[PDB]
């Protein structure tokens, strides 16, 4: 897999993200997690997450997987990277968000990922606790 470009243009809730990816704006919904609805528990708590460390991040990046690129919903479906560091891996790192989704065919990072939950679900942080 490899990074590509993404300018930020508005981050939407604690899974999905607005961004110009080569000069159109797409709505990108992040691979292999499940952050709460933002009227759910932990929902506002993810939306901010995704939030602070999308707007603060000096540059975005989006990185597709080797299977399907869109979504039934045309949402572009990445890996994000806020600064080097990725945004699905962080979330559920802190438990505000569940490994999820993860399809035969574009599930390249799903070890780290599951990694990220035990050890969030270890230290019973948020959706844990
Ligand atoms: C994360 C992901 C979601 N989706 C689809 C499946 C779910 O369809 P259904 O909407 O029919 O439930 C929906 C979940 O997205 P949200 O969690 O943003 O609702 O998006 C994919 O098709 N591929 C993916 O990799
Ligand atoms: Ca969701």
């Amino acid at each position: 897999l490899h990074k590509e470009p993404a300018t930020l243009i508005k981050a939407i809730d604690g899974d999905t993200v607005k961004a110009m990816y080569k000069g159109q704006p797409m709505t990108f919904r992040l691979l292999l997690v499940d952050t709460p609805e933002f009227n759910e528990k932990y929902g506002p708590e993810a939306s901010a997450f995704t939030k602070k460390m999308a707007e603060n991040a000096k540059k975005i990046e989006v990185e597709f997987d080797k299977g399907q690129r869109t979504d039934k919903y045309g949402r572009g479906l990445a890996y994000a990277y806020a600064d080097g560091k990725m945004v699905n891996e962080a979330l559920v790192r802190q438990g505000l968000a569940k490994v999820a989704y993860v399809y035969k065919g574009n599930n390249t990072h799903e070890q780290l990922l599951r990694k990220a939950e035990a050890q969030a679900k270890k230290e019973k942080l948020n959706i844990w606790s």
